[PDB]
């Protein structure tokens, strides 16, 4: 229902511009900031998803004009289907989606008059709910009431898909309101909060490319590798060697296809010449045999215990001596 | 003899990496820094032109490995035709040349044991001379003698193509030596100097993408627009109006197809809303009728005289009243 192969790009030079001009084809979509003069006239900044028609490099002002029709924008402007021109300059950002191209997160985009619910898969992006609230507000309960309607609307999706983390995002304050609600009905899940200028498919592609996703992913991996280490310690001191550490030991273990899961600290992957390539390969081999690889960052409450043991231990399937 | 449609890219994020991985095809060429262990083993940094085979994104070390054969490198290593892997990381630069894609400058790439001569056209890059000097050195005159052999070798090409500027580039000191010579035989041309790590086709693609080209281009435009302004002043005060300035005046002039050449200061093209688009269009119209457009930067000894007159004057073909 929504592609996942998108690329964010920061226009740093005039060549970044020619590149975009050369590879952006007919029916490709682009996500970027822009201005629209709706109404009399009122110039209002906004972020839209545009399906390209054709691009134009402007020699004199040194910028790229992407021509096309608006695929998505805040519904309150009713501008979908319209033609628009995106003026891309040095300094701007843009997410491109060409046609020819372990933590499950539940995403809720909430604006004060619209909202969207979706879940990202390695496959793609499925959009559960996505509707307006525009005709639903005229004094009374409004905000609190609307937030609740979304929180409820979310709780079903969570229980129904049991995601690892919940991402609450969107333009100012309202999202904090919805957080308050959804939180008031479970306290069983981790809720994250970040802000994007709108609650549309544009804000969605924007959120996925924001730093918050990494944070959610890294908290997950840090957590799984913490319990695993416990599984390692209690197992270590009680089997015994159904656990091993040290580079060489882990290689002979790979040889036998014994590695159930391997724990490796981030350092063993940062500038290590013929080693960073070697370890790198070891790690692909482990997965090429249904092995689990959990990288370990400085901040995990298990990083030091691990580093102590050379920085790489493998929980074994069977003894290797 | 050499493509001109190349794009320089600064790897700033992991997406810059996926992008490269997605658009780099089979027989495309890439120019980048790298290391080669030639010989026993000796790891030596170098810049080569690689014809791609296939790329690989490395999930764990987060980098792209471009696989292929070496199209060009310093001849002293005799490594052309070899297979090599380029390890591209966040922080690196790369110039891509895909297969599916007013100042004439003479370029001389000189290294202490090799050199290259070429001229860039809007059409492409023609490579005049390009040979080794390797077997030509064992005590005696050597440097001075070799420099002279290149200077001579260049003088013919210059007189034969009468280029606007001469670009002397390459790795340390030797280029300064050749400058001294070539200069000692003409003092009739503008010689520029910049440095690249090698004197190959790689160093060439590198030079073309370096700041020096802009400098050469801008000095040219500043010079042509200075004499033109003189042509404007003496013409202004003596025709009379075969010269006009001011935005509106220039538009009605375009209407008649009277603009021979237009002079416009850089400011009229920097953030001017519905104007920067308007002027921009005016300028394309002038060229869409064999008109000459000379942009004017702050530093030209004619910038202020121009700005005085609204910042835009047109030398006319005939009166427009």
């Amino acid at each position: 229902d929504e592609k996942r192969q998108a690329v964010k790009l920061h226009i740093e030079s005039e060549d970044d511009l020619w590149l975009l001009h050369l590879i952006l084809e007919k029916d490709d979509k682009v996500v970027a900031k822009t201005t629209r003069d709706v109404g009399e006239s009122r110039r209002i900044p906004m972020t839209i998803i545009l399906k390209v028609d054709y691009t134009e490099f402007q020699e004199f002002t040194n910028r790229l004009r992407i021509h096309g029709i608006i695929e998505d924008a805040p519904e309150r402007f009713g501008i979908k289907g319209a033609h628009h021109t995106i003026n891309l300059d040095i300094g701007d950002e843009i997410i491109i989606i060409k046609q020819q191209w372990r933590s499950r997160i539940i995403i809720a985009l909430v604006d004060f008059d619209e909202y969207l619910i979706a879940i990202p898969f390695e496959q793609g992006i499925k959009i559960l709910s996505e509707k307006s609230l525009r005709p639903l507000n005229e004094e009374e309960g409004i905000i609190e009431q609307n937030a609740l309607e979304i929180a409820t609307e979310l709780a079903e999706y969570v229980k129904q898909y049991d995601p690892d983390a919940i991402l609450l995002a969107g333009p100012g304050f309202f999202k904090e309101e919805v957080s308050k609600k959804v939180n008031a009905i479970l306290k069983n899940k981790k809720i994250y909060i970040d802000s994007v200028s709108s609650a549309t498919r544009a804000g969605l592609h924007e959120v996925l490319k924001r730093d918050i996703i990494d944070k959610i992913m890294t908290d997950y991996e840090i957590a799984i590798g913490a319990k695993k280490m416990e599984k390692a310690m209690e197992l270590l001191a009680k089997q015994p060697e159904l656990v091993t550490y040290g580079l060489e030991q882990v290689k002979n273990a790979i040889e036998m296809g014994a590695v159930e899961t391997v724990l490796v600290i981030e350092d063993l992957l940062s500038s290590d010449e013929q080693e960073r390539l070697t370890i790198e390969r070891m790690l692909e081999d482990i997965e090429n045999k249904r092995g689990e690889v959990i990288l370990v960052p400085k901040e995990s409450p298990i990083y030091f215990e691990l580093k102590n043991l050379t920085g790489i231990l493998a929980i074994l399937r069977f003894r290797i001596n």
